[PDB]
């Protein structure tokens, strides 16, 4: 049977949410046994993926990355890191070990090729400095970036409610608000943490946001992504 | 720094809720790093437990819980295994491949005794047959045996809703009504799933129940029980 390999902790939270995710999206029909076989690797002990770039150690920080992919290839048929920031890592590893990674940004890349209308990256500022999605996705141009003063209150909700585990509703204000300002119907989760908004979102059946959500996307979609 | 490994899947949905828990329960005071690390193999395609007693094949179920076993060894300081129906492997489990375990009927037995009342044990029929509880508890006789009608109607609710993920909360008045018929303020959650109406009984600040939960506990009580 096909195993998912979870590299998660960046965003405990966000990680337990992500495993939730996948059972709901997949429930069985008669018995357990259909449902996902899953591993997760939640480590919250991953240095701060923005802090590593922000101080001089991101060497410690790929190193991290770099042992864990080791033992999850071993293990797992399929991988995911539940952090987008924590993708930088990867072209300081070995080719081998991103065989069976599926990078966030590519799933993001996807998705907004088929949405095809101009759509808001919310993210934490050093997703943004590394630019990862502009410098990742095809559908480049069709992302909005944030300017440097929204980064940081994004950056804010990130750390300040989402990761603590605050009610996600609660920043929704907040974000409508920007969606407004930068003129747009959508958003990306350029940072894990907005797959915690966009369930929320779903539960209230607020329709009037279109979200670009890779975790969604992996959960929802794992019978075909997994082999 | 110490590892959780949950032998999990067991309760796809339970074991997804469990990692939940346990983050909800250490939220973390500056730093995510400071989180709890935990490895979870969520695997559904273990065979069903109670029907594996109810066939013959307890030697396939055996060596499944044997194998993962060897595996989370290496991996993890303390195991924990996600269903309570499931311990009954463990006498023919090597003595060693279980230094590290953490007994979910233990873990019971302990909040049971310094509660001291009696207590309604719910639970699936392939537990009750197994007797797990009333042959593994020191305070046995303060647990109080469903009839075998009852034992039934409870392994109704955990297949056709709590593993299916429905809202916990609909089979809240049929638990009232058990608890008054037996006479008592208090259930053990000798079926793993019972967290998910645990949890949605301290949500809604219902005091009334008094529930003898292991993974409530081993959530909770995660920076002593961890070592
Ligand atoms: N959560 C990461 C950014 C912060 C982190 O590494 O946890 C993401 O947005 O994917
Ligand atoms: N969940 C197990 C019983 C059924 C199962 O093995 O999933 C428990 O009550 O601990």
């Amino acid at each position: 049977l096909p195993i998912l390999g979870v590299l998660g902790g960046m965003g405990p939270v966000v990680t337990a949410e992500f495993l939730k995710s996948i059972y709901e999206y997949n429930p069985f029909i008669d018995k357990e046994q259909e449902s996902p076989n899953v591993i997760v690797f939640s480590f919250p002990s991953a240095p701060d993926r923005t802090g590593s770039i922000d101080s001089g150690k991101e060497r410690e920080f790929i190193d991290f990355i770099q042992v864990n992919l080791e033992h999850l290839n071993k293990l797992a048929d399929c991988i995911v890191i539940g952090s987008c920031t924590a993708h930088y890592a990867l072209p300081q590893i070995p080719e081998n070990l991103k065989d069976k990674l599926i990078s966030l940004i590519k799933i993001a890349d996807q998705e907004l090729q088929e949405y095809n209308e101009p759509t808001l990256l919310l993210a934490s500022t050093g997703t943004y400095q590394k630019k990862l999605f502009q410098e990742g996705c095809t559908t480049a141009d069709l992302i909005i970036s944030l300017s440097e003063s929204d980064q940081k209150l994004i950056h804010e909700m990130i750390y300040k409610v989402l990761k603590r585990g605050h009610d996600p509703l609660s920043i929704l204000r907040d974000i409508e608000a920007l969606l407004e300002k930068y003129n747009t119907r959508s958003y990306i989760s350029g940072s894990t943490e907005f797959h915690l908004l966009t369930k929320s979102l779903k539960l209230k059946g607020i329709d009037s946001i279109k979200a670009i959500d890779p975790l969604s996307t992996i959960a929802q979609n794992f019978s075909q992504l997994i082999i």
